[PDB]
């Protein structure tokens, strides 16, 4: 059965056959669409030998198809070798090749990621020999340094050992490798990034000495082999930051804003052939609106719209002056200007959405489809003047995949 | 099965039980979300005697529930009376009360409509006695004049006779009562409104004399009882228009832009209790972005962005200057400024989306939920600085409903 999607701006129609290879569930039914549910139970992540070999077999079938070896003796022996290793040890180990393929395809399958044109150029760092939080710190430092590359960012992922009985997990307790602290003041106001208050408090409790600034880079909190997590300061010379200035407004620098250059998601779960990699930091480079629109302007984040609008001297009385929209654009121009001026890799939302359309069309032709979450692909500003707004998209889940998982501080059994 | 929706800007969580009353289908499955498909086969639309009575019962049941007379004599009496009429006539007729309720609730159930906080204040015009396109024209002029109200816009719907055997359909061939013409130029491009080029052809191609200007109000093309449709020009004094100027850029007025005040959708099908009202033009008032973002700036529409950015002397060399975004805001500032200045009702996207959150709150409290289509509720600019962006919404199809229907010219046994 075939399915068509139409671009209502260009009338291009594309036929999805890839959705037939969909295993996991969306969250929707014939009678309810959960398309805007943020983290439905299906996107979040204790797995026995019973269901594991089918998951292994399908991954390996995919893998050997991509390398044009489906049904080869190499393919059959690997299936055999995996089968016996599962029944003998209740799990199995991916070869290096399989790990690299898995990690790339997980990104390729990330239906919410507008950045996927880049999916084949992923630097995969195998940290499966890691055993301690200190060893995790070292792997993450090398990741950050390689990825940052003095501003010329390179996509990378570092893969720590897979889950076994779920009692010995490797977890990075930070949502992202580099994030600013947030402090709840007694007067109710927040200093720093309000999204990080809960995490900041954990770090402080774990012994972090907080400078209590507006842009304190948080320490790494690292759990190895299911042990209690341990604090580590990322070396400051490894955290590349960009002071934010505006190309026409000289008063903008005096807002004291900066942001880090390396977006690196560290709290997601990488699933490859039934194996669960609970610690798999990955990184790329920023789309400008992630900082300019969400980080700075969300009411529940730094929320500088008011101050920026005040300094532009906009009509802030009625909303219908669109003072909020006017300031948002200027803040986002500044983010882009500052990164480009400092030669830190960044993409504006127009370029990124156009690229994703090309990627998506290419994927329908070479792959039979491209799963895409419209709710997430459309940028959080100027949506309809980017070409993804007008693009019908089919959302379905392929594996390998990145899944959410509960924050470890809610599931961890503390040792002491 | 008793579902929760979370707002991520406020942590407010609502429990939806209304979705359990859902009847029609979404187009999604457990394996695939079609939440971004414009027109799945369900949202588009003869009824047999067996299908019609359950549809009527369900509608009448909710109707008599809403008037606190469920399980009453009048309820059972009406139930049997409609039951008798179906068995006899293979259809039935709504009492005016049920018609008004049906219309208001088709709006209330429109999961893609952000303006539904107003749903109960709908002015329903019963046009079921209409028999001719001239008659249809008269009802539509009365609708337009009532709805416009000298710029103090009022919601209205006018309901023409229901479908019978699909051979006697009433249809308004226009997609909106008021739309600008679109003509393809000999030199390649498109003059006026490119969305309307085929229809603008069918008008000329059926007798219209086109001014071939850039903002020509299209004529009405009215089809009664399945006959060939007829051309009628809306009296210009009924078409309230706003010249678009900017409160900072005096050159803005020289762009020659204007828009009409009355958004009046005329091509949808209104379904009440299994009955199909194929001609049911309805109208309210604009959210600013509908004109400024979509009408003026879509590349498949008036696409004035490049011209406006030029006049602002923005750096259009690279997309990273965000000149498109900068101009988009200015254009939308101007639309709001103009409508407000001329005292024509308009809501900005910040005001309308806040209203819709309040409406959601109201519906979850007093009804148990509110079906909503995030892909359509989120404005086409500044999405995340509006509250609806961070609002989880459940989308499901309730009836009475507005549905899409095939364009008449594809269908009309000419
Ligand atoms: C290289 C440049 C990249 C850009 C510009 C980019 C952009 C984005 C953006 C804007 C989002 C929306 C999420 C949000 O707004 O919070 C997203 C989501 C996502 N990205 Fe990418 N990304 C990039 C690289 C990567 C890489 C290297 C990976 C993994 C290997 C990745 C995996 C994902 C995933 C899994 C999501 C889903 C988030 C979720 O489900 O919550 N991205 N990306
Ligand atoms: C009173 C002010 C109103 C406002 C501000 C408003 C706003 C909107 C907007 C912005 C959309 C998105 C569609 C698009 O972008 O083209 C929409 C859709 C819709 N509106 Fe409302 N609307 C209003 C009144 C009404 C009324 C009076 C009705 C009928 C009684 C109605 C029924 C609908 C329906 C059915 C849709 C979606 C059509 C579909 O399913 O694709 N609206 N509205
Ligand atoms: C590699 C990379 C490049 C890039 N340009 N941007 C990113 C960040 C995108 C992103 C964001 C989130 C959580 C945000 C959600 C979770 C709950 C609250 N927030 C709304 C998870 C992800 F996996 C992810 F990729 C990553
Ligand atoms: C009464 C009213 C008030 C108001 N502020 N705006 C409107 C117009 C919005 C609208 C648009 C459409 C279809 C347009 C679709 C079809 C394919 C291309 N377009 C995406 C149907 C509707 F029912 C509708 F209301 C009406
Ligand atoms: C493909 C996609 O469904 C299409 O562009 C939709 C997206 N959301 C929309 N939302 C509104 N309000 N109006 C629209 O026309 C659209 N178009
Ligand atoms: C409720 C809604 O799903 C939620 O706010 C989503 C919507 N789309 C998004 N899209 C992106 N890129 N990032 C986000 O955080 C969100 N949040
Ligand atoms: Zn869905």
């Amino acid at each position: 059965r075939f399915l068509k999607v139409k671009n209502w701006e260009t009338d291009v129609v594309l036929t999805d056959t890839l959705h037939l290879k969909s295993t996991l569930e969306t969250g929707c039914t014939e009678h309810i669409c959960m398309g805007s549910i943020m983290l439905p139970s299906q996107h979040t992540r204790v797995r026995t030998k019973d269901q594991l070999f089918p998951l292994a077999k399908e991954f390996l079938d995919q893998y050997y198809s991509s390398i044009k070896r489906f049904g080869s003796k190499a393919h059959m022996d690997r299936l055999e070798e995996v089968n016996k290793e599962i029944e003998s040890t209740s799990t199995y180990q991916l070869k290096d090749t399989e790990l690299i393929y898995g990690a790339k395809h997980a990104w390729r399958n990330a239906s919410r990621c507008v950045g996927r044109i880049q999916w084949s150029k992923l630097q995969v760092f195998d940290a499966r020999d890691c055993t301690t939080a200190h060893g995790m710190f070292n792997y993450i430092c090398n990741h950050v340094k390689y990825a940052t590359n003095k501003g010329n960012l390179r996509s990378a992922i570092t893969i720590f050992p897979q889950r076994t009985d779920g009692k010995h997990d490797f977890r990075v307790w930070n949502s992202q490798l580099i994030r600013y602290a947030g402090y709840k003041q007694p007067d109710g106001s927040t200093l720093g990034d309000p999204a990080n208050v809960q995490f900041t408090e954990i770090c402080i409790q774990q012994g972090w000495k907080a400078p209590r600034g507006r842009f304190d880079v948080l320490p790494l909190l690292l759990q190895a082999n299911g042990n209690d997590p341990e604090l580590f300061q990322i070396p400051p010379e490894l955290v590349l930051e960009v002071p934010i200035r505006h190309p026409k407004f000289d008063w903008f620098k005096d807002l004291g804003l900066k942001w880090y250059g390396l977006p690196a998601v560290s709290n997601m779960l990488l699933e490859i052939g039934g194996l669960e990699f609970s610690a798999c930091p990955f990184s790329g480079w920023y789309m400008g609106t992630e900082i300019g629109v969400r980080d700075y302007c969300d009411n529940s984040r730094y929320n500088i719209l008011e101050e920026v609008a005040k300094k532009m001297d906009l009509d802030m009385r009625k909303t219908s002056s669109l003072w909020k929209d006017q300031a948002l654009v200027e803040i986002n121009i500044a983010v882009l200007y500052s990164f480009q001026s400092d030669k830190v890799t960044i993409v504006d939302h127009h370029s990124a959405t156009e690229s994703f359309i090309k990627h998506m069309e290419n994927e329908y032709r070479c792959r039979g489809g491209c799963p895409a979450d419209w709710v997430w692909i459309v940028p959080p500003m100027s949506g309809s003047i980017t070409p993804v707004f007008h693009q019908e998209m089919l959302n379905y889940r392929l594996t390998p995949s990145f899944e959410y998982q509960p924050d470890p501080w809610n599931t961890h059994v503390w040792k002491g």
